[PDB]
């Protein structure tokens, strides 16, 4: 079964790697954002999360949108679990200087987070207007965050999030989370929560985000510190998680005009898919001639965690990606069927 897989991933490729003008069109327009927010006092220290995420894609099946990260420096933060949630966090000050760049957004001892959007909305307003380059233009949906969302042009769609970044140890609800000991090692667990954390908003609390860390796994994954470095060790874990993201936007896709998958997104999948990658950690396991047996085991999975509606967050366990309070049963098994039924017909959302 591995023939129409390789064929959607081969296809998949030359749609990445085909000659495009638009990360350029995004790149220029994110370093001219980021001028003006540094000359502003609430936002001196801001910068991209990562150099080179100007074409940062959660899409993988739209080439034309992008999403992109702004971070902050917080230094001397102070963070309080609000309702038990693990996940959501009040944004206090230990305060050195009693005006830190950031008073302006207080109330209180708290961070406002809408406050804080509202000004970088404004900054950014101000500056898509005075671009002279390119057609952009900005549009207001609600969440909390992707924040900002720019259309430039007709095809091109960049989401802006802001973020604050914090140098100390991670939050204790992290502590049993990232639990790579067995594949990745030890050490490597330790090396990685030594990097920052961030936090976005989404009541004026935050969520701690780990977008950095994907990256960071997905170019060394192997147990072994050559895998996918010569001919007698090449696996096949980046196509299953391609495969696994491309299944669900093509089933979105399929089905906008329902609202039934409106909950679900790519980091269930990504969270599903390192699950995987805890419960088989030999890259033997991970053969690129089992592609085919590989998928299915992370479809199987999935399907798993639907029907018991159960999906650890992989950085806090506690948070159950998939219980009733966050999608209902409905939606669960509207997704489970719809999978069941490519699975049991060679998936046909891959041909089309
Ligand atoms: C985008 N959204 C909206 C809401 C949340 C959310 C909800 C609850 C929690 Cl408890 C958290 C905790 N924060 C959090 N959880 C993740 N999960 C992954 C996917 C897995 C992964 C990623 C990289 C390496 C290995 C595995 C990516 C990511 O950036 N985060 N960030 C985040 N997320
Ligand atoms: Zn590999």
């Amino acid at each position: 079964g591995a023939s129409k897989l390789r064929a959607v991933l081969e296809k998949l490729k030359l749609s990445r790697d085909d000659i495009s003008t638009a990360a350029g069109m995004v790149k220029g327009v994110v370093d001219h954002l980021l001028l003006r927010l540094k000359c502003d006092s609430a936002f001196r220290g801001v910068g991209l999360l990562n150099t080179g995420s100007y074409y940062e894609h959660v899409k993988i099946s739209a080439p034309n949108e992008f999403d992109v990260m702004f971070k902050l420096e917080v230094p001397r933060i102070q963070l309080e679990e609000y309702s038990n949630t693990r996940a959501y966090y009040f944004v206090k000050f230990k305060r050195n200087p009693k005006e830190n760049p950031l008073s302006q957004f207080l109330e209180g001892e708290i961070l406002s987070a809408s406050k804080m959007l509202s000004k970088f909305r404004k900054i950014i307003k101000e500056e898509i207007n005075d671009i002279k380059d390119t057609d952009v233009i900005m549009k207001r949906k609600r969440g909390g965050s992707p924040a900002v969302t720019l259309l430039i042009s007709e095809k091109i769609s960049v989401d802006i999030t802001l973020a604050l970044e914090s140098k100390s140890s991670w939050p204790a609800s992290t502590q049993e989370g990232l639990r790579i000991q067995n594949w990745l090692s030890a050490k490597v667990r330790k090396q990685l929560r030594l990097k920052p954390f961030y936090l976005v908003p989404k009541e004026e609390t935050w969520r701690l985000s780990f977008s950095h860390i994907e990256k960071e796994i997905l170019n060394n994954h192997g147990k072994s510190k050559t895998c996918c470095e010569n001919k007698e060790e090449k696996c096949c874990r980046k196509d299953c998680l391609k495969l696994m993201k491309y299944l669900l936007e093509q089933l979105k896709e399929r089905f906008k005009d329902k609202k039934h998958l409106d909950k679900f997104s790519s980091y269930h999948v990504k969270t599903a898919f390192f699950h995987v990658c805890t419960q088989n950690p030999q890259d033997s396991q991970w053969d690129r001639k089992d592609l085919g047996l590989c998928f299915d085991n992370c479809v199987t999975y999935f399907l798993q965690c639907l029907r018991t509606e159960k999906l650890e967050n992989y950085f806090i366990p506690e948070f159950n990606l998939f219980s009733s309070n966050l999608i209902d049963k409905r939606s669960k098994e509207f997704l489970t069927k719809q999978i069941e039924y490519e699975r049991n017909n060679e998936f046909p959302v891959f041909d089309e």
